[PDB]
C-alpha cells in the first residue's frame, strides 16, 4: 500500500494510490472494464475513443458511470483529427453530460475551443483567489513547441473568440488565462513518433521548470512519461529523471480487460524487444508520419511501407506498373480497386468529387484503408488471416513478457491490468530504493 | 567513484566513462590523449582511414603517453574485405594497443582471436589473464550472446592448423570469453531503446556467467543517448558498469571535424536529427541518424533510396528528376561520377556493365561519401550537403550547458564534459535518493 513513487499533489487532484496511468488504445481497446478495473485500484485508465462512433462512445460512459459511482478515476481519450472538429464539440458536450472529470489529449499541435470549454466547464475561483478546475487535461506531446504550448495559458485569439459566441464568460475567460492551456502534459516517446525519452524526458522536465517560474501559477504542473515503460527499471528510469507520474500502453494490450482478439493477445505473449517494426501511419500517411507495430507472424509493417513507397514514386493511381498492381489487389487486400472505391464513395459520396478532381487522393483514400482494414481484422475473432494483422505495439512488451518469464504471468489469460501495474510500481519503488543505496 | 571498480582497474581508468569511435579520424589522436591524461578511454576513428594515417596516429599517441595512460583503436567488420582487419590486429600488435572497439561484427573473427591470444598467459593460480583487450559494440541479443560465450572452438582448431594459435593458447582461449567486455549501443544506425535493451543484456550478461563460470566477471557498458547527467544516471541505474558517449565529443576543441560543423553541433537541439540511409548496406534499409539542421542532406539521401527501389535501371530515371540530382545534390554528371571511381577499382566497374542496379548503387553510395568529407572540409559553404552524424544527445547535452561558458564550442574540452558529466550523474543519483524518499 506504500505506493510513494510520483508527485503527491498529481495523485490527490486525480484521485489515486499510484501515480500510474493506462493511456488509450483506438476502438475501444483501451476497454470500459479495463478502466472499471483500474479505477477500483486507484489507477487512472483512458477510453479509446479513436474510431469509434458516438454510439459506442456514449454507451460506454454510462456503463463506466453506473460501475464506478463512488468518485473512482476514469478519463476518456480525444484525439486530434484537422478536419472533424465538428466531432470534438461533441465528444466535450458528451463528456459534459456523462460527467468525465478528466481527459487525455492526443496528436495535438495547438489548444482548441473544445479543449478550453471543457476546462471551463464548473471553473471557479477560491476564497483565497486562486482558479480551481473542475474538468482536467492531460496533454500527450512529443515536441517542445506543443508542449509549450500547452504549458503557457490559452491564446487570447481563441478565448475572445468564444466569449464573442457566448461559449464563455468574461469571469471565465480571465480565470482560463491565469492557469496553463492543459493541466499536466505527458511525454510520449516510442509509443505503439520515435525520439528516445533519455533524451527528451530532461528537457520537458526543465521547460517546466522554466514555464513555472514563468508564468507563477498557483499549483504545480506535472510532467508524465510514456514510451518504453514496461519493466521496473524503465519506469525506475522515468521517475529518476524526473517523472511525476508513468503512463503505459504496449503492456495493457496484452491483458484480459483490454477489447482485442485472443489470438492477438496470444501473438502479443509471446513477443521480444526485436518483434517491432515502424510503418506509416494511418491519420497522417503522406507525411510520412511512422507508427510502431507488431513484426511477430504479420508482413502488413513490410505491406503497409510499400504502400507508402508506391504513393510517392507515382502521382495516379493508374500509372502502377501491372506486374505490381496484381499482387496489391490478390493478397494485400483481397479486392480490386474499383470495388474498393465502390464501397469508399458508399460511405461518404462527397470526397469522391475531390479524387475524380484529385489523383494523388483517390490513391491516398486506397491506401489508408489497407491500414484500417488491417486493424479491424486484428480485433476480430475466428479469423485465420494473420499477415495482414495490425497490431500497435512497442519494445517495452517484449520487455515486460521477459520479466515476467519463468512466473505464472507467461499467458495474458493470468494478466489484470491492476495487478501488473500494481507489481510494476511495487518493483519499480523495490528496485529505485535497493538500486540507489547498491552504489 | 561511479560504475565498476574492476573495469577501471583493467583499463587504467579514474572514472568508467569511454568515449566512441567517429570514422575518418573524427575521434582523433589528440583527442584520445586528453582523455588518457584524464584517466578516461577513447577510441581511434580508424573506419575509412587508410593505414598510414592509421600508423601515424598510433606512434603519435605513443610518443605522448607513454606513462600507461588508457587509448585504444576502433575496428569495425567488413566482409568484402577481410585483408584490412587482419593489418590493423598485425598494427595494434606492433604499436602496443592494449584495448580495441569491435562494431558491426555479428560473430568473433580469427583476427580478433589472434588479437587476444597475443602474450596471453595462465597465472600461478591457473587463471587466464589477457594481455590484448576488446570491448564488442553490441546492438542484438545473438551479437551479445557470442561475444559473450566463449570463441567458436572450430575458428580456434582451424588457426592452429595454420600456426596462428598454439596448444596451450587455444585451451586458455576457451576459458574465457571472445570479447572481455561488451558496450550495448542503441539508436544513437539502429532503432533499439536503451531502456527497453539494457535491461535484457544485463541479466544475459548475469546467464552467461552462471553458464560458463569464467574467473573475472563481463562488464555491461551503455551507450547511445547519453548526453545529460539524468542519461548516465539513468544507464547506471538499470545496471551499466560503464557508460560511452559519441555525439557529444564531436562538439569539442579536440575532435577533427570542421569549425563551421561544431558551431553548427553547438546550437542543435533534442528535435533537430534524422533517420538517413546507411553507406554500408544501404539497399537493406539500413538506417543512420544525422544532422538535420542546416543541411538538405538526410532528404536527398533518403530521396536516393526511395529512386533506387523505385527503377531498375539508372537510366530509367524520368528527365525531370534526372537533370536535379546532377546540378543540386552533387556537381557531376552520371557518366562523369563513373569516371571519379574508376581510380579506386577498376574491376568492380565490369560488375556495373553486367548488373543495372549495382550501377546505380554506389552512385548513390557516393553521394553519402561525398556528404561526409565535405562536412570535414574546411573554407565551406556545401551545408546543404553536409553529413554530420549526430544524435538528440547533443541536443540534450546543449541544453543542459545553455546558460554557462560551455555553449561555445572552443569552451568545451572533452575530459572536461566527461569529468563535469560524470561529476553531476554522481551527485544526481546521491542526492535523488533524499529527494524522492
Ligand atoms: C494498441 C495501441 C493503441 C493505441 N492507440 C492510441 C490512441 O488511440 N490514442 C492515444 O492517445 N494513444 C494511443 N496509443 C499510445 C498509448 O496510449 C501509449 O501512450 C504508448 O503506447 C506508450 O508507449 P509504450 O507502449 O512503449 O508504453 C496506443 C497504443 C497501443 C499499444
Ligand atoms: C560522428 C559520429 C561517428 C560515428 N562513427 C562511428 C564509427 O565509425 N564506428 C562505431 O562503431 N561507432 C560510431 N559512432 C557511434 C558512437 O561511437 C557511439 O556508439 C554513440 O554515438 C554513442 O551515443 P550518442 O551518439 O547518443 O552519444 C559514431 C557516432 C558519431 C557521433
Amino acid at each position: 500500500p506504500v505506493s510513494r513513487l510520483g508527485d503527491q499533489s498529481f495523485k490527490e487532484d486525480y484521485g489515486l494510490t499510484y501515480a500510474y496511468l493506462a493511456g488509450a488504445m483506438h476502438r475501444g481497446i483501451s476497454s470500459a472494464e479495463m478502466l472499471i478495473r483500474l479505477g477500483k485500484k486507484g489507477m487512472l485508465g483512458f477510453f479509446g475513443t479513436a474510431g469509434l462512433p458516438i454510439r459506442e462512445i456514449e454507451q460506454a460512459l454510462i456503463s463506466i458511470k453506473k460501475t464506478l459511482k463512488n468518485g473512482q478515476p476514469y478519463g476518456m481519450n480525444l484525439r486530434f483529427e484537422p478536419d472533424h472538429q465538428d466531432r470534438e464539440k461533441e465528444l466535450i458536450d458528451l463528456y459534459i453530460k456523462h460527467e468525465v472529470r478528466v481527459i487525455e489529449a492526443s496528436s495535438y499541435f495547438s489548444v482548441s475551443a473544445p479543449l478550453i470549454y471543457y476546462k471551463a466547464h464548473q471553473l471557479k475561483i477560491d476564497k483565497s483567489g486562486r482558479v480551481i478546475p473542475h474538468n482536467r487535461i492531460i496533454a500527450k506531446v512529443s515536441r517542445p513547441e506543443v508542449a509549450a504550448a500547452f504549458l503557457s495559458p490559452p491564446p487570447q485569439s481563441i478565448v475572445k473568440r468564444m466569449c464573442q459566441h457566448g461559449m464563455l464568460t468574461e469571469e471565465q475567460a480571465e480565470w482560463l488565462s491565469r492557469i496553463p492551456a492543459a493541466d499536466d502534459i505527458i511525454i510520449e516517446a516510442d509509443c505503439g513518433e520515435q525520439s528516445s525519452l533519455t533524451a527528451m524526458l530532461p528537457f520537458f522536465v526543465k521547460l517546466r521548470d522554466e514555464m513555472m517560474e514563468t508564468h507563477k501559477y498557483a499549483r504545480k504542473i506535472r510532467i508524465g512519461a510514456a514510451g518504453g515503460i514496461g519493466t521496473p527499471e524503465s519506469a525506475a528510469s522515468a521517475f529518476l529523471m524526473g517523472a511525476d507520474f508513468i503512463m503505459t500502453g504496449s503492456i495493457n494490450q496484452c491483458t484480459v480487460e483490454a477489447e482485442t482478439s485472443g489470438f492477438v493477445k496470444e501473438m502479443l505473449s509471446g513477443t521480444g524487444i526485436c518483434d517491432t517494426a515502424y510503418a506509416p501511419s494511418e491519420t497522417l500517411f503522406e507525411f510520412g508520419t511512422k507508427v510502431q507495430v507488431l513484426k511477430k507472424g504479420t508482413l502488413f509493417p513490410v505491406r503497409a511501407n510499400k504502400l507508402f513507397q508506391i504513393y510517392q514514386q507515382y502521382e495516379s493511381l493508374s500509372e502502377i506498373d501491372e506486374k505490381t498492381k496484381i499482387q496489391l489487389e490478390n493478397d494485400y487486400f483481397n479486392k480490386t480497386f474499383d470495388e474498393i472505391y465502390e464501397s469508399l464513395i458508399e460511405k461518404q459520396p462527397n470526397l469522391a468529387q475531390k479524387a475524380e478532381r484529385n489523383q494523388k487522393y483517390k490513391m491516398l483514400l486506397l491506401f489508408k484503408w489497407y491500414l484500417q482494414r488491417g486493424c479491424l481484422l486484428a480485433l476480430e475473432g475466428q479469423e485465420e488471416q494473420k499477415v495482414n494483422f495490425q497490431v500497435h505495439c512497442g519494445p517495452s512488451l517484449g520487455a515486460f513478457n521477459h520479466w515476467v518469464k519463468g512466473t505464472d504471468l507467461e499467458s495474458w489469460r493470468n494478466r489484470h491490468v491492476d495487478d501488473i501495474g500494481e507489481k510494476l510500481m511495487n518493483e519499480t519503488e523495490s528496485l529505485l530504493r535497493r538500486r540507489l543505496d547498491t552504489l
